[PDB]
């Protein structure tokens, strides 16, 4: 069975009390309240529900006796009970990899992993219920950029000059890791520190993706500032340009924005974001109303250094439709229909 | 990635070292016997089986800084390897919540639990493998209760005057938690302990239930008694009453009893136990041969404080068949046949 | 829920901290290239993958007041992000098991474990990269025997003399543990070590298989040796005779052989490997062209008393096809046709 068989357990030395379990408990009471324009549709998808993201993960670093670079490897499970689906995670759907760091070049890991592009994307873009419109929202074909993808090589620099750092990937495509395709992504970023603020760029590439009966090439691009100060307040904003390239000669662009305020003070940490795609052009033409917006409001309590409370309120307005390359409806994260979405929630991380 | 990405490790105070790791260590050869009329069917269904019920869980405590109820969760995985299935479980499949508990108003829990109702149809009754029949046996359309449910918010009472003591909840149904439904339900129990004996009783309502082409109401009563007696003996003895309403006009009840002897004699503790649905009434009549019953014994051998050894024999007699209001066969826990069981098995707990 | 619902946990002393928590760590960087005669097919399956086979599992012992052997129980998870599948691990899907073991007689284990020929089979054969051919690798029809299997008691020896070593299991077939068959099989395997040789023998017969049709039983018999020296040469060579019978009188027997060689030097370890699958002999007529063959070379370093490196390159040859005894293609490891496969990995175990 297996590469090596179990002949790890017979000849290497147990390396006992090697690791450490981690885990973050996460629970989301959430009501939800859409507008489809069908009735018994909204009754099905709406409602109350518990999305627990509760997840265990084990870890762990070894220096190697005869390598100068240190081993790290980590294995975090997935989503316990997340809402909208069964219950029960497997070990190794989140962050789970090997890699090596050393102070010299930075830190390599591969495996199951975020792209560059989507670590930016997801935070701090995505936060707080943003990620509907900008996350996985979208109306361009092919294939944006992954987000946690598996068979990825990853390199992460070290904090260069003291202000500069640099993130860079490629990975072989969510067919590929299947054994029935060769679609394959690479993508970078970068970032950079002047005084309290931080700017960043970043790209991916995802290629040989095979969807609406075409193959697609993919290209995007990310600009972004985040400010932290010492009054209290943080700001994030950013602009993401999405171009998609099909195999028949068509063209298709679409961009976005995400922005986010927030005011901390002693114990609370107020916040408000707003995301939105702009209407999406294909072969030089202007689809009409294929645009979403999200707002969102949110009042976090820092109940434990360990531990928040918080409450959350978002409105998504998502766009009317989209046809695909094939002739037949695209699917769009506006598909289930416009939504509000009531919350309050627990997080903590032992 | 969820509701704030791994915001919660980047940010947080890592509480390191406070969880703890528990397992339940079960396993069970069994021996089963069918007698379903069909010779090959017979041979698939019967024979010998391991049903290897093991499980491993985390689970733990925290005090808030900020907030005087104490912070309490749990994940638990379901069963490694048990008999007619696939090998591994997934981290969740078991008892999965958050909850806070103070000493005055007793603990609330959110997530996966068991209802009010099926806590006392599990455990006495049901054991030693009566469950075919008193569990998820019977006939009655719809769903009489629900089993180990997600996406529940329930509270158990303190013991108040060391006497009186209460459990309550409600939930999401099976369908509501893909998106798919607007099923429901509610229930509660009441446990009362007269110095040996223990009396208990318990309601459960089902609410928008969709089956055989109808919406359905349900409704379920319990009453039962326990007793504890320094001699030795040890009994219990249930009765329970299942009321479903269809969108149809038709109505249907059922009822059943379960009952338990049982000697413990220093390290040994004999059991004998019976359980049995009676028929079936539809519209007020009776269905003739839909009703159940096995009779159960075993020996247990208490090897350590920690671990049990354990046989076993049960017989079943099932029902021979109904039809739904779909006019197809309704399955019932009787729909593979009538069957024997020997087995051998030991539970050890870390 | 289950054999005994919870009640573990309400009477049992939880035995604190007998657990302890273990696990490989395994990434193999593994490109392939394929040359099936079917250029889709080359691209789809062949190409880069990262191929992560960590694993965690949990294993404790107890001494049981009243009982002299030794209780002993395993739970190891399976793979968590396997090359040409998807990611996340269940609990359990390893060798999972429950037993005993006292110094007079050996170890009984119930559960998920390695019949005694596969783990031959697996090591020292199949290492490095033989097992497409040698491990599942073959022709034959029916179940030549089982991986890891589930539903099985297997007794191991102690060390007899010094220097004999006998293994033997009984259990379920693949179809049985689901209630769809009657499938069992049982064997055993013995060890000899003469001074710095080590000489094998193993048996295992299937019965009750179902395929193609109809049903059918197999015999597998192999021979073995091994050897190491203090010059640092270590090899292992291995024939392996297989006979299936149908249920129609159809006979079929096939044989094959595996051989490997290591030289040992400092902290480096070269290896080559050998295996092949000689020509399916049906009715007593061999059939033309149902031959594979492996040839393999690897380089190791000892990076880590509890790791190491490792590249690893290697050439498939399979078999031109095969029609069953239903007149429909047999499924073989080289369906999906020739591949040569060029890897680096790390091991490490904790
Ligand atoms: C990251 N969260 C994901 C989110 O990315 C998204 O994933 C969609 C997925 O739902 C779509 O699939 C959905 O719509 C299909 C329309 N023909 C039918 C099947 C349905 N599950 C996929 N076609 C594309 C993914 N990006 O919706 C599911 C989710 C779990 O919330
Ligand atoms: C630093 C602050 C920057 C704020 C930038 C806000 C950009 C707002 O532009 C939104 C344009 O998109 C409008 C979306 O229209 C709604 C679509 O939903 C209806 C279906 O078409
Ligand atoms: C314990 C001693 C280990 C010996 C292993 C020897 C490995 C090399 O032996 C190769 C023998 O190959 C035989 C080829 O058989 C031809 C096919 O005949 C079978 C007809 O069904
Ligand atoms: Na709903
Ligand atoms: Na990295
Ligand atoms: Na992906
Ligand atoms: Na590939
Ligand atoms: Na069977
Ligand atoms: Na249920
Ligand atoms: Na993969
Ligand atoms: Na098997």
């Amino acid at each position: 069975d297996g590469a090596n068989s179990d002949a790890a357990k017979e000849y290497l030395t147990k390396d006992s009390f090697s690791y450490e379990v981690y885990g973050i408990i996460a629970m989301q009471a959430a009501y939800r309240d859409y507008d489809s324009g069908d009735a018994k549709q909204d009754d099905n998808l709406g409602g109350m529900q518990l999305n627990n993201e509760s997840r265990i993960g084990f870890r762990g670093k070894k220096q190697f006796a005869n390598f100068e670079p240190t081993f790290i490897w980590q294995i975090e499970g997935g989503y316990v009970d997340p809402s909208f689906g069964g219950e029960g995670a497997g070990l190794g759907e989140r962050d789970t990899f090997v890699g090596f760091e050393s102070a010299s070049w930075g830190q390599v890991r591969l495996g199951r992993v975020l792209t560059p592009m989507y670590e930016l994307v997801d935070w701090p873009a995505s936060n707080p219920g943003l990620g509907d419109v900008y996350d996985w929202g979208g109306a361009i074909g092919g294939a944006k950029y992954q987000d946690r993808q598996s068979n990825t090589i990853r390199w992460d620099s070290p904090m260069y000059a003291d202000k500069f750092s640099i993130d860079a990937a490629v990975g072989a495509g969510d067919k590929a890791g299947l054994g029935a395709g060769d679609d394959y992504w690479g993508g970078i970023a970068a970032h950079y520190k002047l005084g309290p603020l931080q700017l960043d760029a970043a790209y991916e590439g995802n290629r040989n993706i095979e969807a609406e009966g075409q193959t697609w090439e993919n290209n995007t691009y990310l600009v972004g500032v985040q400010g932290w100060f010492e009054n209290g307040i943080s700001f994030f904003a950013q602009y993401k340009y999405m171009e998609a390239d099909a195999s028949n000669g068509v063209n298709e662009k679409q961009d976005a924005m995400s922005a986010g305020l927030m005011y901390t003070t002693g114990d609370w940490q107020y916040k408000l974001g707003y995301a939105a795609n702009f209407d999406l052009e294909r072969d030089g033409k202007t689809l009409s109303n294929t645009s979403d917006d999200v707002v969102s409001a949110q009042i976090m309590y820092f109940v434990d250094p360990s531990a928040v409370l918080y409450a959350r309120a978002r409105m998504n307005d998502f766009n009317e439709g989209l046809d695909g390359l094939d002739d037949a409806a695209r699917w769009t994260s506006g598909t289930n229909g416009d939504y509000n979405e009531y919350s309050v929630g627990v997080e903590y991380y032992f």
